[PDB]
């Protein structure tokens, strides 16, 4: 009855965070076109990934191309979709003695005023690791935990002794993205 | 008393794929010295971890180094360590109508014989995401997910209509180098 | 004269596998065969993982699956291939003599020097600056200095200095090209 | 004369942020001021991520946080700096004029051709293959094509096949290496 003569795509470029959202619009014209159907889809699905009505999520750094195509006519638009990197900030989750770092996508894990320092961590479902922590060489550790991304589940434990005697810290989970903590 | 002379580590070469370990041993000269002790380190700390007595997990595709150093002389000594890929193999975890393969470190969802499919699904502790499966173009549908690591958990269902009607199938969980199949 | 319409489209083959920098033909069938418009539009839902050609030339960029599907101008008939892009086969590829060179491990180079005192690797990979670094002692007069996660095409300009024991000498410059130089399996 | 025994070493700057590419000059000091053997030996855990010369300079090659040690030869003091590697700013470089060229955002090339009825990219990186390309139709006569994934030093040559309306024209082979090749802020 009325044939679609075009369509558009709004907004027209979006950057997103990993794990952060932006809703895609489709304007179909004539404004009382029959059928204004949309199929979504997306050349660079690494990068980002499109629901079936234009909801797109950032999954890794990069830059992509999400078009909506008509039903009626295969009339196509597009944005383009920046996924940025975490911003280079330091985010402190423990205290005075002992914790971690989020650096990015790397964890610094440290204890300070210590004799000796180990760490016993699994990542997801993966197996428990255990490693000496390095000392930096004035009483205190660290240990870096390399490339987490979005979402990973992180369990970890701390042996030490900080003077009185060895003991392990309780059971301790850290979220990539979600779980929070101080600027430093 | 007994002074080390000397350290040697074996085996001197090992190949590990991804969450797989090799104990490392070092071997102390002369066999009587008064102390044995070592201290393990890795240069190459994204590709491979090792534990404070020489347990070697592979974590990454690469070539790393891993020493052993006597608490006394501080004699060293070194094996090379490869972390290997995913076998090129397709592992099938599904039946005649839906699942996925297992094809290195991406997953193929498929759903076969349907007029629509589309795939929920949430990687870990992130987000759920809903996206439309592609039609192949003869009646079945892909759908891959991208870059998995050993120990992720994949929680997924299909919304698809086989042709009597749209049904969810039941959540199933997927553990990246844990859940197994038939080989294709 | 009449316009003969398309009524479909299938792709062949309709998996393939590549390693990365490695190209696999497809082809477009249109029907019927004496369609008037035979023209179709390639593309892929992976990029970062594949290339298409505008004449459906598929070429792996990395490691993983994609999709690649090829739209004919009359119709939008659309039909699909399954391209999965291979990494390196588990081989070990020696780039040298018994004194010095590299081996190939993957997507890693393993430099060596055997019969020192010491050793120092001096590289630049393609248009990078120059890194200097003094090579892991073996313990038995041996070292070796890994560099990590090469791409097909990665120039490598390298060379060694080491004193084997009479004195210290520079190797002459070499040229190293990630999955185009050749040598011997180990 | 006498050996004076090393009894320390510490490292300054005990952290440091760089960028890929990018170096850092990190500083052992051995105590006491006189102590006779003065050497070090710098350490990485995290080769990946960063590179440490024979003298403790730091070079940034993949985001990431690693430790880099100082080891005194006399007595096997060691001393450690935290080094951060940081990505890109969040910022759009371009490197083109008001019709075609390509912009810069973080490790991702957005290649553009603005005004025509087609466009098409030919380009190589570093001294792997040319791959052809359709660049992406955005609806409104103007084109954009995402060039994945680049590090540090790698060296692009593009050019584009395009129309403005009179006819189908190549542009010049141009050169872009990446985080060398300037451009204007979006
Ligand atoms: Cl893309
Ligand atoms: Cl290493
Ligand atoms: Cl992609
Ligand atoms: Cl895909
Ligand atoms: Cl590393
Ligand atoms: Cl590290």
């Amino acid at each position: 009855n009325v044939p679609v003569t075009g369509v558009t795509v709004n907004p027209t470029t979006a950057q997103v965070e990993v794990g952060q959202s932006v809703q895609l619009n489709a304007s179909v014209a004539p404004s009382n076109a029959t059928n204004k159907q949309v199929t979504w889809s997306v050349s660079g699905s690494s990068i980002a990934s499109v629901s079936p009505n234009g909801l797109v999520t950032g999954l890794a750094q990069g830059t992509t191309t999400v078009t909506a195509t008509t039903a009626d006519g295969n009339k196509a638009a597009s944005a383009t979709i920046t996924v940025a990197p975490a911003p280079s900030t330091v985010i402190v989750i423990g205290d005075e003695v002992k914790g971690l770092k989020k650096i990015g996508d790397d964890l610094l894990f440290y204890v300070n005023g210590a004799t000796f320092a180990d760490l016993h961590y699994k990542v997801n479902n993966g197996g428990q690791l255990n490693v000496a922590m390095a000392p930096t060489g004035n009483g205190n550790y660290t240990y870096p935990v390399h490339n987490l991304k979005h979402g990973d589940t992180v369990e970890y434990f701390f042996t030490y002794n900080p003077g009185q005697g060895a003991l392990d810290t309780p059971w301790q989970t850290y979220v990539h993205g979600v779980t929070q903590g101080t600027p430093e």
